């Protein structure tokens, strides 16, 4: 469910010509993104098991000329790809949160976009690491279970070598108090 | 010109407010109620207190000594009238001072600093859109800057002291980042939206001087139902 939220949150304008997914598993995010962009997508997965399915899913869906898997560690991969991507998106799980954000800055084009989903307790630390690697936080969205609940999940978008100022989108409430998904959540999926 | 009015539905609370100065807002009320007022907070400080609406509300919940710092002398006079009028002279004191220089002179004195800062930076003629220099000096960063407020809050606070702020949501990371720069660890956060479909316009943020990491993101506050009426959650803050 995280992966559907982070996918639809990605700001997919026409400047996106090359996108990357950190720790792509079955390539669910690339496949979802596929339905909104013509940019070439690259998914990076450290485990061969997941590589077969993701490749299988790109085969089954006939996007082999748009999406591609790469069997690598995000850290080593990113040192090899300076100023490459318009978007890096990562749905985190030997790789720390600082590693993900550093790696993202090592391989984004200037004014490119880094999109992450994570636990709400970690918002201030992610914001400090964004700034430590010259990523300027831009869009935030909170995820709450019910209207009376503390947020569990945050969605965070930032621009590498961008300017200052945030946009905080209307909080998302996943389900009503009957434990039925809210109409708002249904727009996703 | 001063007018006397009740401080929303807070019982035994009235306050004068001048039409050519800043009049309190929902922001003032919510940042007062968002403060943590546990028994350890023994001394409190309001940065830029104006007519002292924030102390007047905090006092309904704690017996701590409350100091209000304010720079515009016409407001200190109104503030001191409101404290006497409500008989709070024993608890609340007003000091005509600059936040910066006050903080340099009263270092490590407080367990809690709260602040409803001027929201807008300086960019052109600030008075062009205001009715009076005294309003412009409350809404724009002409006599104080955001970094000054946070730096000053760190000079005034004591270990495990608590800085509480309300501000525009566009500047949340800037604020987060200035917190870390002065060793204030963000802890509690709540977004305020007008409507369930609107972008958050305001944030409430709290953090601990020389504390630890870890954030609690409280449920978003919607202030209006789609029918344009105050929500029931908001009306809970209109009284004690
Ligand atoms: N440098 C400074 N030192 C002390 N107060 C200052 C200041 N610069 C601005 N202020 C004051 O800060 C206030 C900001 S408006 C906040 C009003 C009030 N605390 C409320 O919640 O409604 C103004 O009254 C302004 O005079």
């Amino acid at each position: 469910l995280d992966s559907v939220l982070v996918a639809r949150f990605c700001n997919l304008n026409s400047k996106k010509k090359k996108i990357c997914d950190f720790g792509t598993n079955n390539a669910v995010i690339p496949l979802i993104l596929s339905k909104y962009t013509k940019a070439k997508i690259i998914g990076v997965e450290i485990q061969n098991k997941a590589v077969e399915i993701a490749n299988e899913n790109i085969k089954l869906n006939g996007l082999e000329d748009q999406i591609e898997i790469v069997h690598a560690d995000i850290k080593e991969f990113s040192k090899l790809h300076n100023q490459e991507f318009d978007l890096v998106v990562c749905n985190p799980p030997l790789i720390t949160l600082e590693d993900i954000i550093k790696s993202a800055s090592r391989c984004l084009k200037n004014k490119g976009n880094f999109t992450i989903v994570h636990r709400s307790e970690r918002l201030s630390e992610i914001i400090n690491l964004f700034y430590k690697y010259n990523i300027y936080p831009k869009r935030l969205r909170l995820i709450q279970s019910k209207k009376t609940d503390n947020a569990k999940m945050i969605l965070l978008d930032g621009i590498y070598q961008g300017n200052e100022g945030m946009e905080i989108l209307p909080t998302l409430i996943t389900h009503n108090d009957d434990e039925t998904y809210t109409d708002e959540l249904l727009k996703y999926f």
